[PDB]
């Protein structure tokens, strides 16, 4: 019997036990050039900076596979466990502050000032150094399946031909999962910007040659399953705080119905007409941070309350809150400057991020009626594989043909090779972090358990430090 | 809606109204009448825009309008009005003046493209709702509205 | 803008987009039963209980100027005194928007 | 104040960057993390804290560069040099946020009736630790004496 | 036009949970409760 | 079996595609694409449609 | 009950002078102060104590 059409809420075909456990990661440090990777001799260093989603994968302890020491636990073919995500607690470990970043030689022509001299056409070159403040935001969501993201790129453009060397790129929206070292957004619009700086002077320098995703909350409300987030928090602020021209030539000005000609000046405007500003972030408190924060998940957004298919979890956190760069000086010889030069101390950058993840997940055991499995064939193909209700036909009774010494050249060559088989998330990469042994049962133990506990009820430690003023 | 003054300008018109002398104090060498225009209008401030401050992905439930008409879709039609300046950013591009990526840096070789986005998406919880068609409650909409 | 003998709509940040949300009559719909109003008697409607309009975007600023702004002088105190206007005296202006 | 915490004596050896007071000492900071697992919990019975800061200039070190910008970054110019020489780090000055009579956390009892830890405030070795830091009450005070009396 | 996409399944739609949560017949109730 | 929403992976309405306006602007990608939508079957043949 | 309604849109209100009276400001890099000479005036902007 096959007559479903339309998804049915996680919670009805999935029974909760009332046991829980206690998942907590060792703090994670990486350290590194906060701009683009940097290569020194034959080894690398990971360009690690604070706008970037930081996304964990924690793969799971297979629940189906545990010790069950009664008759209690769920028969071996009724019955399946999974794993339910309670609490999340994701701990950031670092001194709070804002983040800079710049570029040797950027585009900015001009500046919103009253005062400022006459426009000089522009020279061969009228980049300069300059500083720009990160437009500081917050996101973190867990959930079952990677987070996805949106950006513009450039569509193919049709055959129809009226084009020019200097013509327009048509754009297109594109979608793409969030992977371990992508860009956060920083003021200005997301995309491959390869493909739109030609000049090299249009982006902070950290973040040029990248790609600039952003959560695409639009598709994750709309799936079904929900499994893209099972709950999330953002917190942004940015305004304006300088306003600046682009430098380059112009193939297309206002027409002398915006633009008032004058004397002795020019029929057609030449000095570019770009205004973007520069977004510096608000001042960043500690309260406004949204960690450390036990995230009690007590009903998803979606048809799945937080059921760990496929024994795994997906953390996508971001902020550039906690981040501030790393400067350093070594003498250029080794051993401390007597005078002062300009040449001696050579200028380092290192910066350094560090994470911790808990979870208070719980057991539950998913019904194996006819009906409740076929279900999950339309919600989704791979999970059912870990169950192993699909049949796998018996052909181990068809007889091949083994050989001693294969290696004997009368005998039969052997050229053929198997290939392994590949992961679901092989072709993209993220940080892995596993918990298939640091996890436990005792819930007063942990940090998190006590913060548990003490909203329970069932408390040797409640959280309460009442201060009056 | 927040804004603020940001700095102050004088527009630079000639003037055919000047402040009478009962409030402009001539000067040494000075001229008898006031000749630069004197208008100081602000340039308009928009401030910090939070996570919080938009309004929007926030469903409102309508539970009674502000006229005798709570939601009543009359003529089969609505009209969405939506604006706000939070969310836009412009977005800015470079193409080679020749089609290849310049090897050297020039002022001239880089065009300059500027393309902006904008994206919505609308959702409606409308409700079944009959009018009964009572000689009484029929006329009355003569005067409430013709077309429906 | 206008290229070749094609258009590109100026989309704004500062235009108020205004839906026409048509929709789909109530009154000439399939009645599967009796206590369906009478033929005769009353007529269907649309009622709006919820709207959510979903804006997805990155959030900023929204900032606009112009090539050549009229703008002589400003409020400031230690600046050299104001030179009689010349034939010009525009010049490129930042202004942000008003949110 | 404003720069990651390290015993700095090492990591500057131009002596051009710190803030006089801090410089050639050690900047700590709570690890509260460290904190939050040790069973006993004696690290700590309860704790405050409140700061804000935020970026108020941007500026650029002045040390020569081991490592530019690789050709596929920076793009060179007419009559420019192949490679990048002038220094591009970019560290932002730290800026304290204007402070108030309601925000400083003192003169402010603190009832403590449930610790974090499984040491809800026993003195064990009738001891305390009183670890209290702020830098809002601090301004500093000038003084001018005569050079001859 | 919304002469198509138009529906009679609440629980289906993100509007439609977020919808049934606040009238108390919810697979999905609003709360993610955060302590801190 | 298909159009009626019997059996399918996913509801036609809750999948999200894009959708743009004055598709013939240059800015804009080409109408070419407009053919992902699902496809009238009788497309190749063609008859008066009332 | 009373309600007064104000329909304008919103924003600051700025005014200024002609020729103001002020000599010098708080800035510590300006140069020195020069004797006062015949006038000293300026245009000068000034925005409202809203």
């Amino acid at each position: 019997p096959t007559p479903v059409s339309k998804v049915l809420c996680s919670e009805t075909y999935v029974q909760r036990k009332s046991i829980f456990y206690h998942a907590e990661t060792e703090r994670l440090l990486t350290i590194g050039h906060p701009y683009y990777p940097v290569s020194i001799g034959a080894k690398t260093v990971p360009k690690v900076s604070a706008n970037q989603y930081r996304v964990f994968k924690i793969q799971l302890p297979d629940p189906n596979q545990f010790a069950l020491p009664d008759r209690t636990v769920h028969n071996p073919s009724k019955e399946r466990l999974v794993w339910a995500v309670i609490g999340v607690q994701v701990s950031r470990g670092q001194p709070l502050g804002g983040t800079v970043t710049g570029h040797p030689t950027f585009n900015a022509l001009l500046d919103a000032e009253n005062v400022n001299r006459k426009v000089t056409t522009q020279t061969t070159d009228d980049r300069k150094q300059t500083g720009l403040d990160a437009k500081q935001q917050q996101i973190l969501l867990l959930g079952c399946t990677p987070a996805e993201g949106e950006y513009w790129t450039t569509a193919r453009p049709c055959v129809t031909d009226r084009l020019e060397n200097g013509a327009c790129p048509p754009l297109e929206l594109k979608n793409k999962h969030i992977e371990d070292g992508d860009m956060m957004e920083i003021g200005f619009g997301a995309a491959n910007f390869k493909e739109i700086n030609a000049s090299k002077s249009d982006l902070p320098l950290d973040i040029q040659n990248e790609i600039c995703l952003y959560p695409d909350y639009l598709k994750m409300a709309e799936d079904a399953a929900g499994n893209s987030m099972f709950f999330f928090a953002r917190k942004e602020q940015v305004y304006v705080r300088h306003i600046w021209t682009r430098g380059g030539s112009e193939k297309e000005a206002p027409t002398t119905d915006f633009y008032l000609k004058n004397n002795k000046g020019d029929a057609t405007l030449k000095i570019p007409s770009v205004h973007f500003g520069s977004p510096s972030g608000s001042l960043v408190s500690t309260d406004n941070q949204i960690f450390n924060r036990p995230y009690w998940l007590f009903r998803a957004q979606g048809m799945n309350n937080g059921i760990a298919w496929n024994n795994l979890l997906f953390l996508t956190v971001g902020d550039n809150t906690r981040g501030t760069n790393l400067t350093i000086s070594v003498a250029s010889d080794g051993t401390p400057l007597t005078e002062y030069d300009s040449s001696k101390f050579n200028v380092y950058h290192r910066h350094m991020e560090e994470y911790k993840l808990a979870f208070i997940l719980e057991l539950c055991s998913v019904e194996i009626t006819a009906q409740t499995v076929s279900h999950l064939q339309g919600l989704m193909p791979s999970v059912l594989e870990n169950w192993e209700i699909g049949v796998q036909p018996p052909t181990s009774s068809i007889l091949e043909d083994t050989y001693r010494y294969i290696e004997s050249p009368a005998t039969k060559c052997a050229s053929n090779v198997i290939p392994a088989k590949e992961d679901p998330y092989a072709g993209f990469k993220f940080w892995n972090i596993d918990l298939k042994e640091k996890l436990s049962l005792d819930l007063d133990q942990f940090p998190l358990g006590r913060r548990f506990l003490a909203q329970q009820g069932a408390g040797c430690s409640t959280v309460r430090k009442r201060r009056i003023s």
